[PDB]
């Protein structure tokens, strides 16, 4: 039997109990498979309640045990500590059957991942401004909550209409107060390796996604190079194209000192990053 699954109608026309199908399959049309993964499987689907458009994602193996089925709930606990904003990927509902964890959430358009290999070059800056916007309002959002995303990467930054993005993939964040799971090393901030986690770390992360997708370069998972992006300076030779402006901004954004590193607030409240 389908159950509801929030943190916070625990107990649909188009899904009978009697019937044997799931609720997936009962009440959802799945129009399309949007990616699949050790995580699950993501569907491009149609509800057979109000017809308009969402995205479900489900675990590909049922719960193991207490621990496997608490991991995976908790990340619809994350989404609901971030709520609505204009700049998050909202949810819908989440629950679970089968020891399987459903979350269906507004369907968004390609991922920055997508979009950057389609277009095989470094983004227009025009583009990558407001995708800096849009994601310090998205971060900015998660940080006055006390919450801190730890994967801002271009695979969690899902695209949308008019130059418009959105943060998601909250599986990892954790809540600031008086359980860390491991993220990417190539966005990792450098306090992170001794330990230190906060809201600076988000930061950090969107720095490096933003000098990833304005220069076209692909991030060092070890190694000198990875140390290099952390020691105050950029690479000259990639970073040639960049505008002095956006240049600046992400040095701010790469200080390797937490305390030093610049807010989501500060960075939006500078002329530049002002919605024009
Ligand atoms: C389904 C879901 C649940 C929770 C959550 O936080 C998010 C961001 C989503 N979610 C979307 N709302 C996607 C979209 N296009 O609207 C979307 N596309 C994906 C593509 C790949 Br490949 C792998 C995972 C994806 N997860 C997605």
């Amino acid at each position: 039997q389908p159950r509801r699954v929030s943190f916070r109608s625990e107990t649909s026309p188009g899904y009978d109990p009697s019937r044997p199908e799931s609720f997936f399959q009962q009440s959802f049309q799945r129009l399309s498979r949007l990616g699949h993964g050790s995580y699950g499987e993501v569907f491009k689907v149609r509800s057979k309640e109000d017809g308009r458009l969402y995205a479900v994602k489900r675990s590909m193996s049922p719960f193991r045990g207490p621990k496997d089925r608490a991991r995976k709930l908790a990340e619809v606990g994350s989404h609901e500590k971030v709520g609505q904003h204009p700049c998050c990927v909202r949810l819908e509902q989440a629950w679970e059957e089968g020891g399987i964890l459903y979350l269906q959430t507004e369907l968004c358009g390609p991922s920055l991942q997508q979009h950057c290999e389609a277009w095989g070059a470094s983004l227009p800056e025009a583009q990558v401004w407001g995708y800096l916007r849009d994601t310090l309002l998205a971060l900015a959002h998660l940080h006055s909550q006390g919450l801190v995303h730890l994967d801002v990467k271009p695979a969690n930054i899902f695209l949308g209409p008019r130059g418009r993005c959105k943060l998601g993939d909250f599986g990892l964040l954790v809540e600031l107060g008086t359980e860390v799971q491991e993220g990417d090393p190539r966005y990792m901030a450098p306090e992170l390796l001794q330990g230190s986690y906060g809201t600076a770390a988000d930061v950090f992360s969107l720095g490096l996604t933003i000098l990833e997708v304005a220069c076209n370069m692909e991030l060092p998972h070890g190694g000198e190079g990875w140390q290099q992006l952390r020691q105050g300076y950029l690479p000259p030779e990639f970073t040639a194209g960049l505008s002095s402006e956006l240049r600046s901004v992400l040095v701010m954004m790469l200080e390797p000192d937490p305390k030093l590193r610049a807010t989501a607030e500060a960075l939006l409240a500078l002329p530049v990053l002002r919605q024009p």
